[PDB]
């Protein structure tokens, strides 16, 4: 078990990690064991004088604040985005980012969905939720994920940034905020349009050259956004499991919408939904346009992932009679 | 009841720039926001238009006024009533006659009332640098302005406080978005971008057959309402000098108290907050020259010449504060 886990973790730098096995192999603690192994792999514990214990105590209370009764936005999803951002950072076309910029993108991935109630922003807005009332209908979940993620650092022996300098702590906090706020799906088009102009003005050596903060944080934003939408790009046995979990969450929200008389938002109707046609449409309009633009920026480092994405699009299309 | 008759006489000037807002606060028993909002709602027939019960309106106004801190010198209920009344006058300008709907007028006035509720008397940067719970909650992004909105909307849920109870859900949805867009624009960190957009509108403004401004899209309509409440927020140097000087003494009192809290923490004292080495007169001249006059001169161009007397008072007050320096 512990040494099945040990050898499972050996592919942390591989696109297609067995995150679900690692989850059950780790006692439902995949976020803790993956974040740890990544910090040791990138040498972040020593580079930022992070006490190993304090890293454990925070990753556990951070994982506990992910809801276990939600099918998709739980600790397994947080672990999957963490590992995938870690792989996209090791892309040959980019140590383009500093050690703090790497730690910010990895830390933002771990907290990007903490305390997710399993419902969308529009649901929280239309139901007059306390969260939407607090955050004025603007990136309600993403603001909440950040607030909870930072507040847990103030708990007993969980300030993993205790020995960072004050200027590093503020620079990290600013970058983590800018990244997690970009995970709002309502900002996907603007984030992709700005990614398309970056590739239209790309300047490489061919390692890519970013000089100003607004260009580097823009790549980090699209990077974690790419890993947030990386399910259709992983192996099919992983993709299908994520599809079952996100549809189970959409149906649960659709059940809650119908028992209040609110409109059944698309892809949420129990009794009227085509899971396979929605996945093909989700790839053709969102995932593939984003991943093909990201492929052109690190051309040709993302060719394999774009191939796997096109493979799964073809397979899901074949499941449609 | 002679104090009620003096108050009713002073409330007759609510349509006029330079209302004795400090006297109204005294005559109404520290309730300027309630009586001024009630007077404006009656003046614009808002209670009948939106079926607002009078008891519900008074109950919410008192509750909203209660949540303004009485122990803060500037960002208190008097400032809220002042911004409400000054937005009310700016809405009645001739260049904007029949331009905004009753819902947009209701949104701008309501936004003015809640735009600073529960202000603790310290800036956004102070709340960010001190690792406050508010800055943690709102991730250092428009911390105060987001808090003002959340409190102003939350108080509507108290007993007999929903003044929007008879609006349609499409009306409440539209009003809520407009109020949020307006209050968020009161963040001074967005002043340069908001003024840049206002200058672009002035350079490309279109007028109608009647001579009023043509605003045929939400982006242009909300931009005018944003800058209007923003100008009302920074309206102190455009008021008669006896009112301007009182607002100056109150904001300097708030600045000095923040600098004292900045001193007791070893922090670097924010500008214009060190009560041991500060120049009140030179700061007001720089405040007018670099912020207030560029903003109000641009707004005056937008409704030329309806704001000429307001602009003349601002330039007169700038000259006076300048004359006290040599
Ligand atoms: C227009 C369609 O856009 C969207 C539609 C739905 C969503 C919702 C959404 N959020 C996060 C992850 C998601 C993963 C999913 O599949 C995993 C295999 C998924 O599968 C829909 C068929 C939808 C997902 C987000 C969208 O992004 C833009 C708002
Ligand atoms: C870009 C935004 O700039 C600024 C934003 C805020 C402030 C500080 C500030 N905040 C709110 C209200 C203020 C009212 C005042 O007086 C009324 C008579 C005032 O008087 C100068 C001391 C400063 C004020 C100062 C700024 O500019 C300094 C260069
Ligand atoms: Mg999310
Ligand atoms: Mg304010
Ligand atoms: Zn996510
Ligand atoms: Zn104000």
């Amino acid at each position: 078990q512990e040494d099945v886990l040990a050898k499972e973790l050996e592919d942390v730098n591989k696109w297609g990690l067995h995150v679900f096995r690692i989850a059950e192999l780790s006692g439902n603690r995949p976020l803790t064991v993956i974040m740890h192994t990544i910090f040791q792999e990138r040498d972040l514990l020593k580079t930022f004088k992070i006490p190993v214990d304090t890293l454990i105590t925070y990753l556990m209370t951070l994982e506990d604040h992910y809801h276990a009764d939600v099918a998709y936005h739980n600790n397994i999803h947080a672990a999957d985005v963490v590992q995938s951002t870690h792989v996209l950072l090791s892309t040959p076309a980019l140590a383009v980012f500093t050690d703090l910029e790497i730690l910010a993108a990895i830390f933002a991935s771990a907290i990007h969905d903490v305390d997710h109630p399993g419902v969308s922003n529009q649901f929280l807005i239309n139901t007059n939720s306390e969260l939407a009332l607090m955050y004025n209908d603007s990136s309600v979940l993403e603001n909440h994920h950040l607030a909870v993620g930072f507040k847990l650092l103030q708990e007993e022996n969980c300030d993993i940034f205790q020995n960072l300098t004050k200027k590093q702590r503020q620079s990290l906090r600013k970058m983590v905020i800018d990244i997690v706020l970009a995970t709002d799906m309502s900002k996907h088009m603007n984030l992709l349009a700005d990614l398309k102009t970056m590739v239209e003005t790309k300047k490489v050596t061919g390692v890519l050259l970013l000089d100003n903060y607004s260009d580097r944080i823009q790549v980090l934003q699209n990077m974690v956004h790419c890993a947030d939408l990386s399910n259709p790009t992983k192996p099919l046995q992983l993709y299908r499991q994520w599809t079952d979990r996100i549809m189970e969450e959409f149906f649960r929200q659709g059940d809650r919408e119908r028992e209040r008389g609110m409109e059944i938002s698309p892809m949420c109707d129990k009794h009227n939904a085509s899971v396979e046609k929605s996945q093909v449409g989700f790839i053709d309009y969102i995932v593939h346009p984003l991943w093909e633009t990201w492929a052109d920026l690190v051309h040709p480092d993302a060719q394999d992932i774009l191939d796997t994405l096109e493979d799964n699009r073809e397979w899901y299309q074949s499941t449609i009679p």
